[PDB]
């Protein structure tokens, strides 16, 4: 068991972006996860005076994308089929100014031509990180910018940093809601790429292979984690009577199964995160190709005659997001 | 692990419907479950010519149904928001038509009235088990009406019996692929009742709460089970370059909550089978609620302050879901 | 088209049901047939008078890529595949979704029982509720959906009373003005282009011609005139609160799945035009777009009458008015 | 209404963006001020000369049920909630999105940063693409969502080229004949029931009156006449291929989520009669329904006029005509 971060009881009251004098910071989290794919860069920026941030996802050929949006509190801005950046970030659904930055910034790069072809596309979605902390600091235009100016190629700052500064999980209970982070992992299959980005702010709590509860519910009474299941049973016996995320791949795929891709791999994080998908959460996952590499025509190998498709890149890439989240709970 | 039950390869051009003067059966299955829910009856009838079966969830009263369609091959009919029967099938496409032999029955019950408010409304959902035998025989119209007619309060028959029959999961490659069943598994706590029932016909394999594969993708060459991520990636390096489901219970939830509550109960089931909601499988839940027990007005307990509401029911009842599962694969 | 000014009252509503009687599937030949050239496409109807209630298949033999737009509240669909070697639209509310399953094993056997997934014969079905218009529960069956698939005759639709029209009706603000309508076809080729449109109203609204004309639904009898509904519904908020259409559009226009999605809601939308209200709470209306693929689009969108005048948006456009005339001979 | 029967055509489109200028909001007065009756729900409009471009939001700060029915395929929309204290429409294509963070920002600070669960500021915004109205490349931002909020003013709304409607245009198979269009509303009350209609058409399509007239959009300036799009698209078919609008309706009556949310697809399908083509791939077409939720329609739906003439499908019919007020006002 790792030891608790618990986020304590939010001190309300505290102070919003307007008495600040507000100072993007390039964020470095615990430790840089490096990897190698071409035409992918991102940023993260934060402000200490949150602390919040932003993640930036920056593919600036574009990529086409499918917006998985299934919890019951999504909040969610363009949810484009084609972008240039994903822009993740704290401060509920005032952080989503956070892609408006982004989107500002790609069009001056762009010389601020308008064409319909050329429009800069930037979704964004967000996560509530207000109870983790004791202000009301958001991710604002400037912040997004500065997160797209601080992506680099092949570098991802683990842990606390950008949108996952103050993302936190385990929420039947605030007295037992721990921090997180925000985490990525990355796999290489022959030319085949796969990175996972993740910020989970789950109501539930992170969950590894073997089962084991690693962050999110710990009870300071007892210095252990549960299950909310236990609690929520429990609970029912006795009174009766968010997590946003990318995965982005070089493998082309169709429309159709580029959506697909998107739910599966999505649904695959309910094994990861417990409860998923509730009513509470706002849990948005990106799917984003750059559409580089062909799957074969038929989908045989030495593994098996059904071995080879979106299926079953659908499963790689959902034990890549798992490593991504348990990088996020680390 | 449990010994092996390979459903070996289909010897293609076996007889269809019309070549046999067609038999139901009442399915018993290998063991019969025994539970309390007043107002919620279970038939589960089967052609041992396929073997091919039906089962059926009649709710005489009607209840408040949400449908969570998933995958990318869903077979179904009707997906109503108010159903008096769920009906089950194997038979792909074709199996539909045992729930209109269901409908039939519930019009000529009730007398052949047929104002608005008097139909009788029976969603049905398959699974393709075709490849798991050597016919074409498919659950009939009068299947759907034998399994209705064989209803009873309070049981169920475990494993292969109804829709269960020929199901089966793990399809990487067919040689590897084992028959499954149909399962269900109850639980009260204090007034509240939850009913899950589900036949799994997954791509992927039925995984237990310790992460062992329990079912599917058996290796006779090997004698042990794989999870299918194994042989996708090995597939990968080298080439480059359905489960229908209902749950049911008596607390009230609106019709935007029971949704949501379908889409968690769905997606957690990705714990249990692995990978879940692809491309290749049409995976359906149904969410039916008999609107009989209200939740509190508040979400407080001794266990936390959020611990009673529909996200609450959502876990447990997918506890109750996987339990489901594994009866299921045992 | 010239709609009959006529009124054709539904009137108002203990009738059996289908094994009360020894019920033989009529070829519905309604009161015209349209003759249309749509090689690959074909239409049959059949309906029991004993309803009087009936079933419209379309056969597409080599199965077709579809979008399916099913907007009402009060939607009743079976299968809704993104490819279908058929689509059956039929009455009988619920019970008449049965007619598919006639339409599916008949594919079935045809097939001689093959059934590996690429053999899987696929059939999307929906319907309307016509009990109000009629005085028996007879629905259409097994047997019926099988005999309108036998029935199926390339480049024929019988337009009226027939097939899943018998008993279709509009104008639902209170059944005393209700008329019944029929099912309705048009078809249209454009230099290789077709477009077949097939439309079976049973509208809680009413049918209305290009002019803004009520033709079909919500007649007075006291008035003998029909006004829009929504007189009725003002009159009534001031009075009391004081101070399904199912159809098909099929083309030969190679789309993509998302094109053919967005054609699919686009044409839908554009029968708010003819039929008013329409996608309502009351309505289950689905509709089905169908695309044989046979010929593409030019790379790009330009003419001599505009920059964007040659994609999908506009074979959209065209379709709705195909669609429009379909609706029109239904109220005929 | 009236609609000017003389030409706006938009004209042929390096022009810079917003920090070229100096940028001042404008409260925009349009046209004409309609004045209407709906306490708790108001609406500001600013613009930037510069652009010509602004916004249009509409505040009502006890919150209230929205559903979202998000039909085109090119939508631009920020949050869709389904509970909202603002909605705000924009030009500026995707970049306009931005103002609603300036509405979503001033409602947080009126608030004094409070920021519970039930406290958070939900703000859902739309845009149109108007860049080709036009030769710069400023959009709504941050400030000028926050100004057209302190603007707002209960009971108001400036019709015409105002907020969100100063460079909307309609009729676009060709941009030659591409016309200005601007915003609209309207307005209805019966018998304490109040429904008020905004939108703002940038259509593919054209805007099209209850006679069936196109009377916005599509104008050609070789025979000084509107045509149907229908005609030009089936010119350039038989040639080539040889052998969004944004809009909310708000109301107090109270309706549940499902009927709320069929009330907006029926009401936004129903704007395919005043906008053709409508729901096409090209558009970002989305409505906003929302309720205040005040008064109860009575438990069953009857009336002297019908047995189901009082229900939320007859308050769907109701509204869709101050709709077409709106589109006919934003079109004048």
């Amino acid at each position: 068991d790792p030891a608790p971060r618990l986020a304590g009881p939010p001190v309300f009251g505290g102070p919003g972006n307007d008495a600040f004098d507000l100072a993007p910071v390039r964020s470095t989290g615990r430790e840089m996860l490096r990897f190698d794919f071409p035409g992918v860069s991102i940023g993260a920026a934060h402000y200490e005076e949150g602390p919040t941030g932003a993640t930036v996802i920056h593919i600036p050929a574009g990529a086409r994308t499918a917006v998985d949006a299934r919890g019951g509190a999504v909040g969610l801005s363009g949810g484009y089929d084609f972008n240039h950046a994903i822009c993740l970030a704290g401060g509920a659904g005032y952080g989503l100014e956070a892609g408006a930055g982004v989107s500002d910034a790609l069009l001056e790069r762009l010389e601020y031509r308008t064409g319909f072809a050329e429009l800069q596309l930037v979704s964004s979605a967000v996560i509530y990180d207000f109870s983790a902390r004791s202000t009301a600091v958001y991710p604002d235009k400037a912040l997004g910018r500065a997160a797209l100016e601080f992506a680099v190629p092949g570098e991802f700052p683990q842990g606390r940093a950008g949108a996952g500064m103050s993302a936190s999980a385990g929420k039947v209970d605030w007295d037992r809601t721990e921090i997180t982070g925000q985490g990525a992992a990355f796999r290489r299959l022959g030319d085949v790429r796969i990175l996972a980005v993740v910020v989970p702010n789950p109501v539930g709590v992170i969950v590894d292979r073997a089962g084991t509860v690693v962050r999110g519910n710990y009870d300071a009474q007892t210095g252990v984690r549960r299950h909310p299941v236990f609690d929520y049973q429990e609970a029912f016996a006795e009174q009766v009577p968010t997590t946003i995320s990318a995965i982005v791949t070089n493998v082309r795929m169709s429309p159709v199964e580029l959506n697909q891709f998107a739910k599966q791999v999505h649904s695959s994080m309910h094994r990861g995160i417990q409860p998923f998908h509730t009513d509470m959460d706002g849990d948005t996952l990106f799917a984003v190709t750059t559409d580089e590499i062909d799957l074969p025509t038929t989908p045989g190998s030495s593994r098996g005659r059904l071995s080879v498709n979106a299926t079953a890149l659908g499963a790689i890439a959902s034990e890549v997001m798992w490593d991504a989240v348990l990088e996020a709970g680390k």
